[PDB]
């Protein structure tokens, strides 16, 4: 005879393949193949995950050096692989981060006006409804277009770039460099229109008249809107679908939560603890030599962080394909990653699906697939694991 094991093994978002527990109980870091050909070690116990994310000799950044091992092909340029040390330097990381809270006036109830009217559309024109398409997506777009000040009819046009812009691919796409330029100038264009005052891009286009701030290029600023709606719809609408397939499977639990809403920020810590939304490890190269349990890191070696891996894993979270909404540990999953790099939007993650699934419990409490489960199309080759369409009765 056989071949080096591949990665990734299974596209679809709705099981864990049996092959990782044994992996884990067998075997928590080993070789694999990438679909670049590439070597790798697959990383899959919670204890071997959890340090090479916090040890950062094990470097984000250098995965972009010429002639390393890949997981993929880059789809943005080399420099934005180090997107937030960019931010970081330039002095931006609070305003960013400011920016991209849930708790800005009114932007909750934007999203629950949004869910509802979505919703409403979708009863309106009669099951059966795309719950991807017409409810999770649409919602995440119209999210990262209030939270970055932009107009909310650009939406669509931005969201299209993202079934090019997240591929997971083992050779560069054409594609990806004309929506990047594109989405690019759109940007900095924003930068210099006058009426956008709020938001993200509001704030960075202040920012870049600032002395403070006279020598941040052009370039950086346009980047962090491009990345920042890209990363955050992609994540929070890949992450809603599954979820909500997650919870249509479990109707003892549909009903609990529809019963006691309280308990759907629980809930929604377990559905983003058993989440299969990452198509592949998170990707990092070792810039020394590393023993990670039985294993040796060498220089300059590409090691894949598997997040299921850690997240089912038995040892730390007992019974772990099991939603319970009273665990001891309930936040020290590694849905939002950890270390260095803990994803700078997990309370607006947490949000868009705590309200997203309020505003569907509360208006489609019979909610149901309206196809077996098997139907669903997951699609392949990309860095999120989604069903292109999610099709449901209520
Ligand atoms: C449920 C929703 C989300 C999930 C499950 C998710 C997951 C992740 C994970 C696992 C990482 C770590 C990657 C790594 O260490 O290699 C990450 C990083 C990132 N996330 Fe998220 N995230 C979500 C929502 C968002 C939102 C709403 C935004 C922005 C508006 C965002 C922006 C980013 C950015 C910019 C990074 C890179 C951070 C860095 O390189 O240091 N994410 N996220
Ligand atoms: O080290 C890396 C670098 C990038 C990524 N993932 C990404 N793939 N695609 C993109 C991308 C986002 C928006 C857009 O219009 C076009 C492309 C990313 C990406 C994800 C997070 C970022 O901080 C920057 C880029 C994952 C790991």
């Amino acid at each position: 005879a056989t071949v080096l094991l591949e990665v990734p093994f299974s596209a679809r978002g709705d099981r864990i393949p049996d092959a990782v527990a044994e992996l884990r109980t067998r075997e928590p870091i080993r070789k694999v193949r990438t679909i670049t050909g590439a070597e790798a070690w697959l990383v899959s116990s919670y204890a071997l995950c959890t340090q090479v994310l916090e040890d950062r000799r094990f470097s984000m950044k250098e995965t972009a050096a010429a002639g390393a091992p890949r997981l993929n092909a880059l789809t943005v340029p080399p420099e934005v692989v180090n997107n937030m040390g960019n931010i970081a330097d330039a002095g931006l990381r609070k305003a960013v981060m400011k920016a991209i809270t849930p708790k800005a006036p009114g932007l909750e109830q934007f999203l629950r006006d949004t869910a509802n009217s979505l919703l409403d559309n979708l009863i309106t024109e009669g099951a059966p409804a795309d719950l991807r398409n017409d409810f999770a997506d649409p919602l995440a777009t119209a999210l990262h277009c209030k939270v970055l000040g932009i107009p909310q009819e650009d939406g669509p046009k931005l969201f299209r770039s993202l079934s090019i812009a997240f591929m997971s691919s083992a050779d560069p796409i054409p594609a990806a460099k004309i929506n990047w330029d594109r989405d690019i100038e759109y940007m900095a264009g924003i930068l210099e229109n006058p009426n956008i005052t709020t938001g993200l891009m509001g704030e960075l286009s202040r920012l870049r008249k600032d002395p403070a701030y006279s020598h941040v290029s052009d370039e950086l600023f346009a980047t962090i809107g491009v990345t920042f709606f890209g990363a955050g719809v992609i994540s929070t609408g890949s992450f809603l679908t599954t979820a909500l397939i997650s919870l249509i499977q479990r109707p003892q639990l549909r009903n609990l939560l529809h019963e006691k809403p309280e308990l759907i920020p629980a809930g929604v810590e377990e559905l983003l603890r058993i989440n299969l939304s990452f198509a592949d490890g998170l990707p990092r190269l070792a810039t020394a030599d590393i023993q990670v349990g039985d294993v040796l890191v060498r220089k300059g070696e590409l090691v894949l962080v598997l997040l299921e891996g850690a997240n089912f894993d038995p040892e730390h979270f007992p019974n772990p394909g099991s939603i319970e909404l009273d665990r001891p540990n309930p936040t020290s999953h590694l849905a939002f990653g950890r270390g260095q790099h803990f994803c700078p939007g997990s309370a607006l993650g947490r949000r868009h699906a705590q309200i997203g699934i309020e505003a569907l419990l509360k208006k489609m409490p019979g909610v149901d697939l309206a196809v077996p489960i098997d139907q669903l199309v997951w699609r392949t080759r990309f860095q999120r694991r989604i069903p292109e369409r999610l099709p449901v009765l209520w």
